[PDB]
């Protein structure tokens, strides 16, 4: 096996293919990457037995076909440590792989490609293509609301749902909820799958922000995403994800509109003197005015008054200010719409200019 | 006690004085700032009992004299969180401090100023002025070489030493040493003091880089630095700091010169295939060439060859690669000079273009 490639043509693929690698593998070859030279292409593969990333690099310089596996971290570090634009020549010599560039030379231990794990074959049932930017939007809009190591294991995941001509993501930790829906211009069966958090992070990070569209293929127990030279596959998780429809307020008719940053900054200052554990703050809403208060067990108190757009009935509502700030940080827009019902009901929050993403936080009695 | 001040005048002093607060809010008053309105000045003081920071802010608006103590991080966070250009009106009400700005209001808990610690009383014995940049250079050139948590407590500190015209810093962990001297244009007495790690961090943090010079006063048990309207004081440490003159090789007359970044990246690549526990690399020095090799228990091997300037006898030497990388990263320079003796002696390393700092590392 032999190839010679420029440093940067290797580095991006090396980054992607190292993502799935577990920190204490149960097999020695799991700490390795599979390298294969075949029909003018180098393929690199990394896996943890549940997800797998493959990257392809076109070979313009002389090469010899063959395959082996190499220590992931050491090979990546050697390649990263060489100077910008360096040419990296790789050749097998018995049971070592030789890496050479200028007068730098490295000899690495190898494990046979015959022993590299293979994911079982599976069939695609649902497929669609979409702009990279649309998938990044769906994931970034909702990822922060996934749980962390909840015993309710499905909450540590993200639901991906197809319906009509739309793709939708839902994330919830059992307390607050995010949902985002985007049209994709293809008629789809009504279908839902649950992707583990490690899978959503890898999928998000393979989207380079460019012009290559993303193709998704969904099977009974797996999902595959293909963009440009990268192909990612993850197992799906089996379970019963909460129905976002049941959590959305049925008629949140009283809309408060406010500047996003002005609102974020008032909540951030009030939060300093909120309860460190439960983080509760109170809203008093009246004609074009909002008052926010917070207090803590040390009897310290904050009060914020600001001009808003509001013409509903006067009312009072409390909630968790960390959850609200999470939402206002994700939204990054000009104006926000807070959609209110009463003191004993949830609040739905949206970009005032867009209904694509919606966030739900629960009321608190303060 | 009442004052009204623009956010912009309050924010950096608040940042400076509250910054260095870590060790224990078990004694709660140590997590609070002492505020005093006296003259037409607001003074802000933080202490951890070992070191003290004090900022003065002129009060140009109506104010009333008096003192209190408020939580430092909370008061900082509120001020930082208000909009650019905010005016901040503060007044004391029974036992809460009220803070009002625009339509934002905050009521903070207070502890009596009577409960705040006295910082201690001492006499200055050595005094000098110097550019902020020179203090930055002196600390940066040697800080990495301090021990981290040595039982020889003085090794986790930096020596400051005056001799002739020069201010000098020395740091060592028993394995490697850094020393840097800079002329400051004043005739100084010969004097050496040991400054704790926390004090050296604060000395670096207080530098705004700009035109204001630094004033230093040293007493038998304290050091003080004054820049602009900020004053930092630290207790000193007792102990017999090693003498750097005995660690410099007596006659390292094998001189090799190389590009700093090239040598750094060669060492960093070779380190990838060195023993994870020992981190050893081997140097082969010969006419105008340096070979660096490394290998590990798996028998994986790295080799780097570089062009170098070297005349004189061939020799081999081993090093902990981390120690040489640390020296090369601290040298922010074009070319380095390694000065060698033999295979079982220390190396001295310097900027090829300046003898103002030197680094000594022991061989493996």
């Amino acid at each position: 096996m032999k190839f010679t490639v420029e440093r940067e043509h290797l580095l991006k693929p090396l980054q992607q293919v190292s993502g799935p690698l577990g920190g204490r593998p149960t097999l020695p070859i799991l700490g390795n990457l599979l390298l294969q030279v075949a029909d003018g292409t180098l393929s690199l593969t990394g896996t943890d037995l549940e997800m797998e990333m493959v990257a392809r690099v076109a070979l313009v310089q002389p090469h010899e076909p063959g395959a082996t596996t190499v220590p992931a971290r050491k090979f990546f570090d050697i390649c990263r440590g060489l100077p910008e634009g360096a040419e990296i020549a790789v050749q097998l010599e018995g049971e070592r792989m030789l890496v050479r560039s200028g007068r730098s030379r490295f000899s690495l231990s190898t494990l046979p490609a015959a022993d590299f794990p293979n994911l079982d074959d599976w069939q695609s049932e649902v497929e669609f293509t979409l702009p990279q930017a649309t998938m990044k939007r769906l994931i970034e809009a909702t990822q922060f609301s996934m749980a962390h190591q909840d015993v309710r294991y499905y909450l540590n995941c993200m639901l991906f749902e197809t319906e009509g001509e739309e793709l939708r993501t839902v994330a919830t930790d059992g307390h607050r909820l995010a949902v985002c829906s985007m049209p994709i211009g293809q008629s789809l069966p009504s279908h839902s799958v649950i992707v583990p958090r490690k899978g959503v992070i890898e999928l998000m990070r393979m989207l380079d922000g460019g012009d290559n569209p993303l193709r998704v293929q969904i099977g009974s127990n797996n999902i595959r995403a293909h963009v440009g030279d990268f192909i990612f596959t993850s197992k799906l998780v089996d379970g019963r994800f909460p129905d976002y429809r049941r959590v959305l307020p049925k008629n949140p008719d009283k809309h408060l509109e406010a500047g996003c940053d002005l609102l974020k900054q008032a909540f951030a200052r009030a939060a300093i003197l909120s309860n460190e554990k439960f983080r509760g703050v109170r809203l008093y809403v009246s004609e074009n005015q909002l008052k926010i208060t917070a207090n803590n067990p040390e009897q310290e108190e904050a009060e914020e008054i600001l001009d808003v757009t509001y013409s509903g009935a006067e009312m009072e509502i409390g909630f968790n200010v960390s959850y609200v700030l999470d939402v206002l940080n994700a939204l990054k827009c000009e104006n926000v719409r807070m959609m209110l019902t009463d003191s004993v009901s949830s609040v739905q929050i949206e970009d005032a200019a867009s209904q694509s993403a919606a966030y739900v936080v629960m009321p608190m009695r303060l």
